[PDB]
């Protein structure tokens, strides 16, 4: 049963779900997850449930952004309800390797340097790494996190919820809990929208060059806007940009030892790592809302001060104001590894690498070495509990997948195919944004209300 509590933000509630870490093994330890529950304020079909994804986005979190942006009669008829997954910052328990500490040293670096010795700190790292979880966290645990038990889990919180089928949108890692639970209790599902999808059956490499090419089209398109604008800090020469961007961010680095961080001045104590440096300009890049915020940190950059990117790859990271970090990126990791088997061989990974570089010259410092390091799940000790496969969920409800077309996280021809591979009705955003729903857009949101409840799918290829 679950017994509702206040809180604290709107009319919301909160509780706690006890479920099993083994599925298999139903009879040990529990896990306690976050719940929040924003009632209906009229009629109601039923509760919906978002996920942001990530994976590590806390469901807790999500659901008050949501919360502000969501259409009046999607109110009316839906307990929006959204939850921590199983070791989501107030889902207990909840992971810890790294700490604060480990996470700024790690940043403080620039991580460019691809020469043996300079592969083999990274791994180094990487493993000295591995082991702070176990150590704090029990291997048995980790094994056990991956999205197939998720959907187990929420499977019973509908259950929770007093629901008998499920309403459900996904943001990003979300889809590919959507498609988990889909294949679990397709009858179980009433309807569902994916948003920012993701495509079980690919290949994990090809994938991430699609990644690769999505973040530099999005650069591009940034940089065709910004050189419109009036004092482009990259010119107004587009195509000169990533030149420019280089010409702003090399120097960031030592050009005669490429461990040396040499960081922008901020007021901030911290300066500016290249690595960061390119992950606040990732941040700015998944939602046009934080280009001016590049405007910004670049014109920092190009005057020698790096504040704005500063905070870009903290609101990446969620690192607050006091410097604490919340678990997002422990979390990230730990799911991802269980989620679907590492990519063991090394040819491969350099081979990756050699393209990538030409796929996203922006992001690749320098020069090509010879070599890159293998992923940190490559490491990983529980094995994958999830397979990469296409989608096999035959009766089940029709949905609606939305992917932008040149979203730079999840790529457009990921909803295309995820889509396909659910029979489903797509819906398309023309942007460079990732993900899209509820964030102001009049169109999307009468599609969607009317799917959610009317269940009314868009037309065949409808475009808003
Ligand atoms: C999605 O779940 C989302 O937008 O959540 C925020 C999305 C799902 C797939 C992986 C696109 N996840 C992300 O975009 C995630 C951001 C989470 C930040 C919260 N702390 N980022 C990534 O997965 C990294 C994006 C990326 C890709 C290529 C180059 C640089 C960065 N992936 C890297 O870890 O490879």
């Amino acid at each position: 049963p679950v017994e509702w509590t206040p809180c604290r933000p709107g009319g919301a509630l909160c509780g706690k779900l006890a479920v099993p870490v083994d599925y298999d093994r139903p009879d040990g330890d529990v896990a306690a997850l976050a719940l929040i529950r924003f009632p209906a304020t009229g009629d109601k079909i039923g509760s919906l449930v978002i996920n942001p994804g990530g994976p590590g986005e806390s469901g807790i979190e999500a659901a008050l952004g949501v919360f502000q942006t969501l259409p009046k009669r999607v109110h009316e008829r839906f307990d929006l309800v959204g939850f921590d997954p199983r070791g989501v910052a107030s889902s207990r328990p909840a992971i810890w390797c790294n700490s604060d500490a480990d996470n700024d040293r790690l940043r403080a670096e620039p991580q460019v340097d691809y020469s043996r010795e300079g592969v083999a700190h990274i791994e180094n790292e990487t493993k000295q790494f591995v082991g702070r979880c176990v150590d704090k966290m029990g291997k048995n645990f980790l094994a056990h996190v991956g999205t197939v038990n998720v959907a187990k889990d929420l499977d019973a919180i509908r259950a929770a919820l007093g629901d008998d089928k499920l309403t459900y949108l996904g943001y990003s890692y979300g889809t590919r809990i959507g498609s988990a639970y889909a294949e679990e209790f397709p009858q179980r599902v009433r309807a569902m929208i994916l948003d920012g999808a993701v495509d079980p059956n690919a290949d994990p490499i090809e994938a991430e060059l699609r990644q690769a090419k999505g973040f530099q089209d999005a650069f591009n398109n940034y940089a065709a806007d910004c050189a419109k604008n009036a004092g482009c800090p990259l010119g107004a020469d587009p195509a000169k940009a990533v030149e420019v961007y280089h010409s702003l961010v090399d120097p960031l680095v030592d050009p005669d030892n490429p461990r040396i961080s040499r960081p922008a001045r901020t007021k901030d104590p911290r300066g500016l790592s290249y690595s960061d440096a390119i992950v606040g300009t990732i941040m700015a890049l998944y939602s046009p809302n934080l280009w001016q915020h590049l405007t910004d940190g670049l014109s920092e950059l190009v005057d020698n001060r790096g504040d704005t990117l500063l905070a870009l790859a903290d609101m990446y990271m969620r690192r607050d104001s006091h410097g604490r970090y919340n678990n997002s990126g422990d979390a990230r990791v730990a799911i991802n590894c269980v989620d679907q088997p590492p990519v063991t061989d090394r040819d491969k990974v350099i081979d990756e690498d050699r393209r990538a570089r030409e796929i996203a010259p922006f992001m690749s410092y320098g020069k090509f070495t010879g070599d890159a390091p293998l992923g940190t799940c490559a490491f990983w000790p529980v094995p994958p509990t999830s397979q990469p496969h296409a989608v096999s969920a035959p009766g089940l409800v029709p949905t609606v997948v939305v992917s932008t077309t040149h979203d730079p996280a999840t790529p457009y021809k990921a909803g295309v195919d995820l889509a396909n591979q659910l029979r489903g009705s797509l819906l398309t955003f023309d942007g460079t944004q990732h993900t899209v729903v509820f964030q102001g857009d009049s169109c999307i949101d009468e599609y969607v209300t009317a799917y959610l409840i009317g269940g009314t799918t868009p037309p065949s290829g409808a475009k808003c």
